């Protein structure tokens, strides 16, 4: 029960509840950049479960597939690029 | 450096790496910002440090910077809670 | 085949190894067992989770302090991409 | 986290609530914080969880089996994910 | 890869940018095919994707590799796995 | 940067030895084969320290940089690729 490992800790789920709504609510960016966030970096750290979720959430809000691909892509490039900089330890 | 010692993969990338960066489909903005939290939420200091300096000499705000790392931080919290489900038989 | 299969001494030693670790003294078996599960879901590994969960139930651990253990990895891993957050000041 | 009001606020109460859950003692939950800080890679995290662990009484042993854990973990996943070459 | 190949419909800019680095990387000279095709399936159990390495795993059957050799491919990311923590638990002692 | 953790757990430390020594004496596969895929993964998981480690094994064995520069190659493309795989959870 993805919820119900919430209801095993009272306390600390509605405190996490508070944190996850926090920063839902923040208002220095617009609804749609911080659901392409949650999209693009759901796929950084692999987590098809969540990927799922917050990509529903971002079709259910108008922001298309191909859209979506796009803040995939970027997880994918960082996860590259982030190689490549260990990469360099191999020289002396 | 890296890149250097191969030739032709090293172009390939930088061209990859190009395309990804000059789609239509999202705006720049959005772009530097989502590079920020995915480096953030892979935890690479090189890749947050040079997508932060790229973001912050675009307007894009310290604030704003670090709500796109809130935004890593929780999924990295929402992942691990995905799997803890996995604790009841 | 299996996940240790193909590979007769490989396999005799990581379950040495496993045995070492896991009949080590220093720390309770209770200790361990949390860990266990702890470390399965900071890493986000489902059936490793599943499994170390079983076997502690087994041992008389609770699902409400398993639950507690894989709440401080959750922080961890938020915690963790924070540290990283503050790789750009 | 300073920059963000609210979100730094309700942080801070997750990590409180987290760290003074009454299910586990205190000495496990710096077993855990130490062996999960080592299972995820964060040498920061690592040392500052480590250190906290030392002066609550724990040894550097009892550190070290904790992240010996830790290893077994990240080794015994991986060969979960290597049954997939037997197809 | 009804997935993989849906996203290659989604953004055929890019998708193909990547299949162009993959294949540069996949011909490159410096080694062989064979060492490119264990590698290929010991990062996949490294890096932890199922998908990954049943698809590695098939190209380097399908180009002679036996279970076995790729067996210990995998075992040295497991290695390395455990070895990558102990460099962190460095941290431990002050 | 790592031997002084063996230090504590003496009985976990030799075990430890003992499964190292075991794949790094696995007949299946060639030395320089073993070397590679050492390097490789080390960036994979990215390990700087390992990837250090590891590699220079690999310069005094006669594998050369640009040889391991390869390596690491394909592991950002790995890294990249599992990235991809995760996406496909974005088209529901």
């Amino acid at each position: 029960g993805a919820d119900r490992f919430l209801e095993e800790l009272p306390e600390v789920a509605e405190s996490f509840k508070n944190f996850r709504e926090a920063v839902r609510s923040e208002g220095k960016l617009t609804e749609r950049e911080k659901l392409l966030i949650s999209v693009a970096c759901s796929v950084a750290v692999r987590c098809d479960a969540c990927t799922r979720r917050h990509a529903e959430e971002a079709l259910e809000a108008g922001i298309t597939e191909g859209e979506l691909a796009e803040a995939a892509a970027v997880a994918a490039l960082i996860r590259a690029g982030s190689a490549m900089n260990t990469a360099s330890a191999i020289f002396r």
